[PDB]
């Protein structure tokens, strides 16, 4: 829930011709999105653990 809330663009919604420059988003083992800006994420991810 909190990773679709924080603008991550899912895989159905995409073109894949802006994949190159995205980072990809993993859960649990399955793929779930892409994101465009993964150290705010990141450390956002960090300190809310």
């Amino acid at each position: 829930e909190f990773l679709e809330e924080w603008s991550m663009e899912n895989l159905e919604e995409i073109s894949p011709a802006a994949i190159a420059d995205a980072t990809k988003i993993f859960v649990n083992g399955c793929w779930v999105g892409i994101h465009k800006d993964p150290e705010q994420l990141m450390n956002t991810l960090r300190k809310l653990r």
